[PDB]
């Protein structure tokens, strides 16, 4: 189904090196709909809640850190395949080890600077997207292109 | 002094096309702080606000239900002579007639879809970002690349 | 041999959607010589001699249609290893699995929307230049710049 | 009018330095329709025609040595203002005048190797369309991105 | 004469900022060929030599500080027309007032941070080059691609 | 550890095929620090001396001739898994089988005309850093930009 969202957000490290269009565009060429856009900082609340998984690990804390260290630009896109395919453009979590072509290959050098979230999985999509979007705040009706769809 | 903001509009043509990111790269890559940044579909009201300056023009519906047919993208940009600066880099009003390397001349053939709107003044860009945006929804202290500024 | 031939068919969603000189320009960086270049509607007659190989399966009837449903720029490229080395940067049958990098991965999310089609084999790109074009619609002889080749 | 038609040639020059994606790519983003497209070889007669306008001047029999001397591809495009916006997007005679962004401005350095050829008039373009295309090599019905024309 | 030279030294803000490669890219699309190149941080001796014009003005000792300050990519370009034709693609002093396309008009925001130097006029290139190059660091023999120069 | 160097150069035909400084964009954009650069004609000893390892090779003629055949971009990057990251961002030997993204995937396709070199190995870096480069001619102290980096 065309209707996948996932959601992604450009880290503080990713808008603080001028990378929020960048990556916007690599996700408008694949023909992925934009379907919600804010840039915000990050409470500690929302940022304790994104990362909740991680709670009983030690590096949870230098991760709710960093994100509310400054502006972040969160984004819902909307597409087939979406949560796997913006992982694959994404890289893997070490950006040295993400291929040329990915972002975190492109860009990346330092895990802990990775410049962008993607989730992992449509569940975690969904919660994620529900934590940091009011419903208001996302398109109800999305139209791609014709010529992406068959 | 280099905390003068103005307010751009990706419109839905602009969005329609994938443009938000190539747009967003222009103003990242010339230095500009992303201050402020959401995708919304505009209301009739604040459309009418928005071109309230043409409210006595025949044209003035044209733009109204133009850019409340579809998502927009507002932002706001911050730094020095952004305002001027911005419309440069936009263009002319006519896209035909805009010189190569501006949004305009890059991507645009037709006035009434001529994909990105800018303030045109000082004025007119606090007025219409007190229009699009809270300022909850603005980043308060701005940091440019130091390389940026003497 | 560096006088290997494919042919690759920029196909009607990919023309639809402005990606034709983003296309022949990854080619052209990569050293591949163009050898022959036309935009044309395919035919009925072409279309089904160009999926010949599926004739028996039932999703032939799609491919032959959608092929001659807008136009079409078919070219061929020379080069060595031009045959398997056009493959991999177009990527792999399914847009969303196609590593970004390649043409597939960065601009497409549909196997029936895929953009592009290139010769799979050394006699399927034979057979295809042979139906796609005259031979006095290729260059007989090909200088490739001199920093390409031992 | 939206059918306006240019004609556009990238030369033997153009050719050779592997710029034929990257000056369709400038017109395909412009929102103007390849409405044909081929590469040949000119031969004498058709640059001599082409020419014409300059066959009293000392300076045709280079102009015809030179595009006949190699590979060209031939192109035409549709959209409103394309003739003068066409020009405007190749810069003027001299590349080394030539705006940083326009096709000349960007790639070229002397007069005699500038590239491409576009007409530089709508009669200009008729004639020189009448020339180089086969009505059969031109699609007749276009359509353009909607998101372009008002 | 084609082998007219100019000097270019991206600043330390340009170097910072990591601009260097789009920078050489530039020119090297244009068809200048490079001819000098290393990166080094300038020591006052040469600063004050460089910029020895403005030495009785008060914002000389801002311009060696800033040069200075840490490294600089030094290079020499060759082509016809290079000197003029470098300034035009650098932009003007004020990277506000620099058109789109520019390499200020892209990338810079302020006078005193505006990212590289091109030397004015070919005799300030010829001093220029004397200057910040040994004779053995550039090429003796150029060579230039040949579809480039009639 | 972050101050990891490698030893890259851009062999004569990326030289030749100005591919320069889309080379040295793209470890800056990676965020790894310039830290020594020089264009230089090899002579034969440094050649030899670079390519020792293959000396009792018969190919080690070839390897020798070709980088003495013309400039050289020489240049030192600077940053945590340079070495290893750097192999990822030029390919593998055969440009053929680079994968796109890479820049023997995108920009090559003969194995002697593979455009780049790039130290093997922190040992090879070393070894090759200090062959190609004088103590001089590199940065002491480095700065990274400070988003890179935890």
């Amino acid at each position: 189904v065309n209707k996948e969202r996932t959601f992604l957000a450009v880290k503080p490290d990713g808008v603080a090196r001028g990378l929020v269009g960048e990556i916007i565009a690599r996700y408008e060429k694949k023909g992925f709909v934009l379907v919600g856009l804010k840039q915000l900082v990050p409470t500690k609340d929302l940022a304790e809640s994104h990362y909740a998984e991680h709670k009983e690990r030690p590096f949870f804390g230098g991760l709710v850190s960093f994100i509310t260290s400054g502006p972040v630009v969160a984004m819902v896109f909307e597409g087939k395949g979406v949560v796997a395919s913006a992982r694959l453009m994404i890289g893997v979590t070490n950006p040295l080890a993400s291929a040329p072509g990915s972002i975190r290959g492109d860009f990346g050098v330092d895990v802990g600077r990775n410049i962008i979230h993607g989730s992992d999985s449509v569940e975690s999509a969904n919660r994620e997207i529900a934590l940091w979007f009011k419903p208001e705040e996302l398109l109800t009706e999305v139209k791609p292109n014709p010529n992406l769809y068959e």
